[PDB]
């Protein structure tokens, strides 16, 4: 059987790396491939380049947001072809879980930072067509079979980057958390968002209220993640 | 017959462009991928984006070298491709001349411009990582048969960019095209300058110099092109 590639959506805090550890445990058939740019945050020649963008990005993204954008989903791309050529071997129902996919960071990141004034217009345009071709070339056996979105409020977001605390995102404000809500609502729950992946469109999406603390009660998430698993 | 594909590499004002230019016209074997930022200075989204990268890093390097850079990359290995798949393959003995390489975006332009201080340590790296990965990736396509070097001073080159008379380029001190020109010598002709790439130890390399104009009489130039062609 062919690996099934589903990526996990969510604003920041929402808890999707909670939800991708809950998963990976709970079957053989179940694998994970973590954002890269979470790995950076926590020695390796990435980590350390990733450490230093992600700091100098939230220290003035105006001036780093490209540069820091191009390497997250450069990163992605690497990490998610890396977990398909291996893993999922001799499974009946392999299923690779992305933390994100190469769309969120073009059309919920990289265009929010666009919007916000942080990328000007070549920067965006560069961005986009570099997108395109990085895509095409390296990213054709990443295309998703379907999207898992992991609807929280910006305000569960922002107690939960709270708990967290990873320094670089202390300084998030809750309105920097709307627009990327905005953007999430947009593509996954209303699907008003085009792209220039016209596959995607067709391409089914769960929607997961995940508000409520589910660390330790998670159970009604996971079943309809399988029945989800089971129409694909 | 695989097509042979050879890089034409010299600095800034050589005569790269015109070389090219007799070269294609004199065999019907014969074809010519130009350097995509040379066409940026003269419509498509490619050109515009190009345009003003070009200016805004003549503007300004320290912020602009890092996107500019990979944009340049990018367009080349893009362009690069697109050639590779013309009639070219059934003609009799055929020959892909390439305008510049890979290499010399990273180990002249992009070397030079961080030890100019113009990229950081961060930028340098991940530019790196970035043509470390998306080369090895199309493994041994764009991969060179022979170089060859356009040998000019920088002096000859300095009058050659007033003359030629691009805005972009009118702020070139000399010593610019002595960086360029020592990182030439190193590459292709004392072949110190060592690489990440290793089959470019035993590339053959034919250097020629173009001092004296060439335009009207270059036919000892193009049989040494002939003689090294077929010791390929
Ligand atoms: O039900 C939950 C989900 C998340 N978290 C915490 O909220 C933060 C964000 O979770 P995660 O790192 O999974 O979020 P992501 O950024 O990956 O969406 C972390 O401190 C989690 O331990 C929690 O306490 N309970
Ligand atoms: O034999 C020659 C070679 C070049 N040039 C001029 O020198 C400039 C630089 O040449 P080219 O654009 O080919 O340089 P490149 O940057 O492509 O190496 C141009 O104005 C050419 O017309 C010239 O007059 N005679
Ligand atoms: C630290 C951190 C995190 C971890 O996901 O990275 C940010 N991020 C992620 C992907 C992307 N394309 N752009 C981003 O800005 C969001 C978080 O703050
Ligand atoms: C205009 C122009 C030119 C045209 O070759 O582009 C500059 N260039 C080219 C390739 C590269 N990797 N970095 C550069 O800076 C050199 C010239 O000035």
């Amino acid at each position: 059987t062919r690996i099934k590639k589903i990526s996990i959506e969510g604003n920041i805090a929402a808890g999707k790396s909670t939800f991708v550890n809950i998963l990976k445990q709970l079957s053989e058939d179940w694998e994970v491939v973590p954002e890269p740019v979470a790995r950076w945050s926590n020695l390796t020649m990435e980590q350390k380049n990733g450490g230093n963008v992600l700091q100098m990005m939230y220290e003035k993204p105006e001036r780093w947001s490209f540069t820091f954008q191009t390497y997250a989903c450069l990163s992605r791309i690497r990490a998610q072809l890396a977990s398909l050529n291996g893993k999922l071997k001799d499974a009946e129902k392999p299923v690779l879980f992305f933390e994100r996919s190469v769309y969120s960071d073009r059309y919920i990141f990289a265009s929010n930072l666009y919007e916000s004034e942080s990328m000007n217009e070549t920067e965006w345009t560069i961005y986009q067509d570099w997108h395109d071709w990085m895509n095409n070339q390296f990213g054709q056996s990443l295309e998703l079979d379907g999207i898992i979105y992991l609807q929280a409020t910006p305000e569960t977001c922002l107690h939960r980057i709270y708990l967290r605390g990873r320094n670089e995102e202390q300084g998030i404000p809750l309105e920097y958390l709307e627009k990327l809500h905005y953007k999430h609502e947009s593509w996954l729950l209303h699907r008003t968002l085009k792209t220039n992946f016209d596959y995607l469109q067709e391409v089914p999406i769960l929607t997961l209220d995940v508000n409520e603390d589910f660390k330790d009660k998670y159970e009604s998430l996971v079943e309809k993640v399988k029945e989800f698993l089971s129409t694909l």
